């Protein structure tokens, strides 16, 4: 009876195994754009993905992850609200059963169809597993998806999905360039928060881009054909793998623009 997003093990349940679910710096949150403080001391974000080495794509039973070689400074996030250098380890999405829901963060309570998370760890801690134990261990770049025009840079991901339909399936996924998933502007909001799945650790500096990317209806429909279950188990479509907004508590969301 492990955690999930089903009818009996979803976000409302997670606190029973992971009590930090009711903590003081949980994610996601609603971004109230009028209350967010413009901070002129924030720097432009530096996203250096030219040398990114993607390796593999994996259905982990809760999303799909595109994994990168993070054994050298190859794809790093710096600047913005960050001190030091954070290395890209993987990206994944959260999405809905319908175009009207799917994002984890919301903007003035607006839900987007999906949300992309580019997960990076602080190289001062040496590896991802040590970084998640630290308050400034991770930096997750969050990008909203809306349904409209296709995102050409997403299509290679969409086309490999039927090779990883079920939980535990993986596929080689080399030479994928994550710059193809960025919007034009790097304006952002930032706040201190957490992982949005168990173990819900409070180790994340969140950086959420204001500008969503557009993906086509056919592209997000393909995300919704994935399965939460393993091969030869009854089919449970992988949809609605997002956690609702959590109480902001004693936190301020800062804007880099405005
Ligand atoms: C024992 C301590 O380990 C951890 O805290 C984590 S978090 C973590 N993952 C990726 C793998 C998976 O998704 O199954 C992860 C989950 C949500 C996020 S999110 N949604 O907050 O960006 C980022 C990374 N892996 C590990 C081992
Ligand atoms: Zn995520």
């Amino acid at each position: 009876h492990h955690w999930g997003y089903g009818k009996h093990n979803g976000p409302e349940h997670w606190h029973k195994d992971f009590p930090i679910a009711k903590g003081e710096r949980q994610s996601p949150v609603d971004i109230d754009t009028h209350t967010a403080k413009y901070d002129p001391s924030l720097k432009p974000l530096s996203v250096s993905y030219d040398q990114a080495t993607s390796l593999r794509i994996l259905n982990n039973g809760h999303a799909f992850n595109v994994e990168f070689d993070d054994s050298q400074d190859k794809a790093v996030l710096k600047g913005g609200p960050l001190d030091g250098t954070y290395r890209l380890i993987q990206f994944h999405f959260h999405w809905g059963s319908l175009d009207g829901q799917g994002s984890e963060h919301t903007v003035d309570k607006k839900k987007y169809a999906a949300e992309l998370h580019l997960v990076h760890w602080n190289t001062k801690y040496g590896d991802f597993g040590k970084a998640v134990q630290q308050p400034d261990g991770l930096a997750v770049l969050g990008i909203f998806l809306k349904v409209g025009s296709a995102k050409p840079g997403l299509q290679k991901v969409v086309d490999v999905l039927d090779s990883i339909k079920t939980k535990g399936k993986s596929a080689d996924f080399t030479n994928f360039d994550p710059r193809g998933l960025l919007p034009e502007s790097l304006d952002y909001w930032t706040y201190p928060g957490s992982l949005t799945t168990p173990p819900l650790l409070e180790c994340v500096t969140w950086i959420v881009l204001k500008e969503p990317i557009s993906v086509s209806s056919e592209q997000v429909l393909k995300f919704r054909k994935l399965n939460f279950n393993g091969e030869g188990e009854p089919e449970e479509l992988m949809v609605d793998n997002w956690r609702p907004a959590q109480p902001l508590k004693n936190r301020q969301i800062k804007a880099s623009f405005k």
